[PDB]
């Protein structure tokens, strides 16, 4: 069932590419008659021992997850051995929520945005039960199954909390999604349920801007940082801005109670951010009040 042989994988098209790995749309066709299931397949380009260990950890996390709002794991292809593993996930033709929302915004009202928001909270609450910190919550990493269902994707950075600590410190982090990071993640590389809640605030911001390009978190933070950037890195300007209570502005058209939720997620103190359970409850009630 979870056994996939390289000889039966047929390349259909490219679906994405990072700095060290990529995603392809393949058909898994053991009958060789083109009736096989279409799947999304991840592989690494530059396979260093550390990238390999991270990839194996991503696969172990995916094997453990079964939820309606989490992308379905199918298996792994071990044909070329440990050095060239391939991860097999369900293929979702609607793609990312970031792209789907930009494409279908004329048929996606605030009530629909809140239905997606609730599903994301539910998926996140489930991750929390397993002590998993997603670390890359963003609309580009949430996938769409249909008009009524979204699923949390890209578990490439997901970490498991230590048994006795409420945070995981990442010893050696590569290129990071800084405009979605909590301040303690930027300054101390500390990741927790509370830093996933901060990122969730940024996701909610993305949704309510309807992915208007000029309003993206990098566009707004870069404008807020200003023109006079001499002497310090962008991460340094970002750390200072957030310490001085600089925040993404309220999208025009955004309900006040939704912006209030974002501002609470963006508390500088890890211990003062809302829980995903409370976020689901609040979002569900705002959505019920709208209709
Ligand atoms: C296997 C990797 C993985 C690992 C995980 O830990 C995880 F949690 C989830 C996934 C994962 C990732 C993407 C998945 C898609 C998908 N479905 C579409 C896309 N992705 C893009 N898309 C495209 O049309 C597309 C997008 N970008 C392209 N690029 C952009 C950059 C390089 C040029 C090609 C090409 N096609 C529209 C449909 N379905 N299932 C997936 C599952």
């Amino acid at each position: 069932p979870t056994q996939f042989e390289e000889r039966h994988l047929k390349f259909l098209q490219q679906l994405g590419k990072g700095n060290f790995g990529s995603v392809e749309m393949c058909r898994y066709d053991p009958l060789q008659d083109n009736t096989g299931e279409v799947v999304a397949v991840k592989k690494l380009q530059h396979s260093t021992e550390e990238h390999l260990r991270d990839f194996e950890r991503e696969i172990e996390i995916l094997k453990s997850l079964q939820h309606d709002n989490i992308v379905k794991y199918k298996g792994v292809c071990y044909s070329a051995g440990r050095r060239n593993l391939k991860l097999i996930m369900e293929y979702l033709p609607y793609g990312s929520l970031r792209d789907y929302l930009q494409k279908h915004k004329e048929r996606i009202d605030h009530i629909k945005l809140l239905q997606y928001t609730s599903q994301i909270c539910k998926g996140m609450e489930y991750l929390g039960t397993k002590r998993y910190i997603h670390r890359d919550l963003a609309t580009r990493n949430i996938l769409v199954e249909n008009e009524n269902r979204v699923k949390i994707g890209d578990f490439g950075l997901t970490k498991v909390l230590p048994q006795d600590k409420e945070y995981y410190k990442v010893k050696e982090p590569g290129e990071s999604p800084i405009f979605w990071y909590a301040p303690e993640s930027l300054t101390e590389s500390k990741f927790s349920v509370a830093s996933d809640v901060w990122s969730f605030g940024v996701v909610l911001y993305e949704l309510f801007t309807y992915i208007e390009k000029s309003k993206s978190p990098p566009a707004e933070f870069m404008r807020m940082i200003g023109n006079d950037k001499q002497g310090q890195s962008i991460v340094t300007h970002l750390i200072e801005l957030l310490k001085n209570n600089g925040r993404l502005p309220r999208p025009d058209g955004c309900p006040d109670e939704i912006y209030m939720i974002m501002t609470e997620c963006w508390n500088n103190n890890v211990n003062q951010r809302p829980s995903f359970r409370d976020l689901a409850l609040r979002v569900d009630q705002i959505r019920d009040n709208m209709a």
